[PDB]
């Protein structure tokens, strides 16, 4: 049955003010959304009780950590929209196992950095949205500049919000020349 913090149809569940990721979402749902949620963390294997998800949305939440393998066990997931959240930390293997993922959004989360190889193995990606963040253009972001240069995925123009000498520079236009790290 539909969890009380959710509203469900046959195909879809929309959860609001959830205090934890519910483990009782009906296992046949193919799209799941969390809005204004109470939980602060997304630990490994959080969605194993809904293995048939094709779409996941997180919007207007506050997260302390999205952990390694948060989205593991979801081999059919094609759309993952993580937008308009406060997110303190995302991990290197947060998106591990998402071989079918077509479109990832990390838009409007005021992210200051992204860990190296965060998109490793996302071989089905045609779209990634990175706008509306606050990236610091330092050595920790060097990998992203290289990734933007080699990916076939469509990615919008995004801009450094720091350090001050880099502010408003288009990240897509940077080179590894722009970074001399050790």
């Amino acid at each position: 049955k539909c969890p009380a913090v959710c509203t469900c149809t046959k195909d879809n569940a929309l959860c609001e003010n959830a205090r934890s990721i519910p483990r009782t979402v009906p296992p046949d749902v193919i799209s799941l959304s969390f809005v204004r949620s109470g939980f602060t963390e997304i630990s490994e294997g959080s969605f194993l009780f809904t293995p048939s998800l094709q779409l996941l949305l997180f919007t207007s939440n506050s997260f302390d950590v999205i952990s390694d393998d948060a989205f593991i066990g979801l081999p059919h997931l094609e759309y993952l929209f993580i937008e308009n959240n406060n997110i303190k930390s995302i991990s290197r293997h947060t998106f591990r196992g998402l071989k079918s993922l077509i479109h990832l959004s990390l838009a409007n989360n005021n992210l200051q950095t992204l860990p190296k190889d965060i998109f490793k193995g996302l071989d089905s990606l045609t779209n990634v949205d990175l706008r509306g963040n606050s990236f610091n253009c330092d050595c920790k972001l060097k990998w992203l500049v290289e990734w933007l240069g080699h990916t076939n995925a469509t990615v919008e123009d995004i801009y450094c919000e720091g350090p001050p000498e880099y502010k408003k520079r288009k990240i897509n236009s940077l080179s590894s020349k722009d970074f001399d790290c050790i």
